[PDB]
């Protein structure tokens, strides 16, 4: 019920809405979702590196 | 007080205003004043008239 492998816990929402308030005002939400990968560090330690 | 030759009897308003109310909906109100001119008429009588 409240959780498990085969369901989604999030919704994709990329559209861009405009809410006029009145006077002129603009109520402007941004939704923006992307598809994020991720792969292992090279290494799992802190690296205090010089160039 | 009422009525006179010295006082005016309107105001020249020729600006256009934006109401925005909302939702997306405006209101346009265009004012348009205009000094008019006349003359009179070469002739008093109403002519029937052939081209």
């Amino acid at each position: 019920g409240g959780g498990g492998i085969g369901v989604s816990t999030g919704t994709y929402d990329n559209q861009t809405t405009y809410k006029f308030l009145g006077d002129g005002w603009v109520e402007i939400t941004a939704h923006a979702s992307r598809l994020l990968h991720l792969g292992m560090p090279p290494s799992e330690n802190y690296c205090r590196v010089t160039v």
